[PDB]
DNA sequence: TCACAGGATCCTGTG
DNA sequence: TCACAGGATCCTGTG
C-alpha cells in the first residue's frame, strides 16, 4: 500500500504482513511516520509523529493543494530529469522562504528523492536526475484520499503522550543500515526507546516494533536480547528461505517485534 | 607575558 | 552516496 511520497526505508510492501499482527486500538500512534506508509493505510484514529518538523509541515499544507498545483510550480520552475540549475533555484528558494509546497515539488527532484535538511532548516540534498513520475500523483491522491483520519505531530518519540486504547508503532531509524535519518540516531536513544516500549507494556499498553537483526554483516545484539521478552516475527522472506536451506551468510533480518 | 596563529584530533555536513 | 574539506575544540608554541 502506497506511502505518500518515495522514502527510504518504508514499509509499503510489508504493510498487510504487519496488519496481520496489529491488535485492536482506540487509537494508532505512528511514532515515527516517516513517508506515511503505515498511517494512510490502517484505520483510524491516526496520530502520525516524525522529529523532521518540515516533512511534517509539508504533509499538514499537502492536505489543501491540489496535484494542479503541483504541476503550476513545476513548470514555472521549469523542472525535469535535466533541469540541474532550475532545481539549484528551487532549491534556494524553498530555503529562504520555507514554504513546504516547494519542500514537496523538491523531493521529486533530489539525490535518490532523499530528503536532507540541516541545522539551520535548509535542504541541501543534490540533484538527483530525475523529475514526477507515474507514482507520483498516485502516492498524492493516496495521502489525499485518506489524510483525513490523520493529525500530524513533529515531536521527540519520548515526548508524546500515550493513551490507553492506543496501539505504538514503532519503526524507528535502525542503527545497523544506511539513512540521513539515522543522524537522530544513536546506541543511547535505542536504550530509551526499549525502555519507554517495556513501559507501555508495564501499564498494559500494546505497541509493535520494526527493525533489523542483521543486515550485511553486522547485527544488533542488544535488540536480539531484548526482543526475547516479546513476539517476533521474521519478515525478510529471503533470509527465512536461506534458514531453512542452511547455505548462507550476511543476510538482511527484518523483524517486527511485539506484545 | 598574554594575545593569538596554527596544530591536533574529532567530528559534522555536503556534492 | 561515502569520500573528504573544513568546522569545533582544545592545546601548544611563539614572540
Ligand atoms: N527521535 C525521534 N522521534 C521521532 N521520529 C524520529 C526520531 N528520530 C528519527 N525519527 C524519524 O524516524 C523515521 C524512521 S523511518 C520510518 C519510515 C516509515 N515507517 C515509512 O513507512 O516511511 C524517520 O522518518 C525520522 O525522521
Ligand atoms: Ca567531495
Ligand atoms: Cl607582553
Ligand atoms: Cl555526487
Ligand atoms: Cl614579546
Amino acid at each position: 500500500m502506497l506511502g505518500a511520497i518515495a522514502y527510504t526505508g518504508n514499509k509499503q510492501s510489508l504493510l498487510p504482513e504487519l496488519k496481520s499482527h496489529f491488535p485492536k486500538y482506540n487509537r494508532f500512534v505512528d511514532l515515527f511516520c516517516g513517508g506515511l506508509s503505515v498511517s494512510l493505510n490502517v484505520n483510524g484514529p491516526v496520530l502520525a509523529n516524525d522529529i523532521q518538523e518540515p516533512i511534517i509541515e509539508m504533509y499538514k499544507r499537502l492536505i489543501n493543494v491540489s496535484w494542479d498545483d503541483v504541476l503550476k510550480v513545476i513548470k514555472q520552475y521549469k523542472l525535469s530529469k535535466t533541469s540541474k540549475e532550475e532545481f539549484l533555484k528551487l532549491r534556494e528558494d524553498y530555503n529562504k522562504t520555507r514554504d513546504p509546497l516547494l519542500l514537496y515539488v523538491l523531493h521529486f527532484h533530489g539525490f535518490s528523492n532523499m530528503i536532507r535538511i540541516n541545522d539551520k532548516g535548509n535542504f541541501t540534498t543534490p540533484f538527483g536526475k530525475r523529475t514526477i513520475n507515474k507514482n507520483s500523483e498516485k502516492r498524492f491522491n493516496h495521502f489525499k484520499q485518506n489524510c483525513d483520519k490523520i493529525i500530524f505531530s513533529s515531536l521527540h518519540f519520548k515526548d508524546v503522550k500515550i493513551l490507553d486504547g492506543d496501539f505504538v508503532y514503532v519503526d524507528p531509524p535502525y542503527l545497523i543500515t544506511v539513512a540521513d535519518y539515522n543522524k537522530f540516531w544513536s546506541e543511547d536513544e535505542e536504550k530509551d526507546l526499549l525502555n519507554l516500549l517495556d513501559s507501555l507494556n508495564d501499564r498494559g499498553i500494546k505497541f509493535g516494533l520494526s527493525n533489523v537483526l542483521e543486515h550485511h554483516g553486522k547485527e544488533n545484539t542488544l535488540l536480539k536480547e531484548w526482543s526475547k521478552k516479546y513476539n517476533v516475527k521474521h519478515l525478510n522472506k529471503k533470509y527465512v528461505f536461506n534458514i531453512y536451506h542452511s547455505k548462507e551468510k550476511n543476510g538482511t533480518d527484518e523483524v517486527y517485534i511485539f506484545n
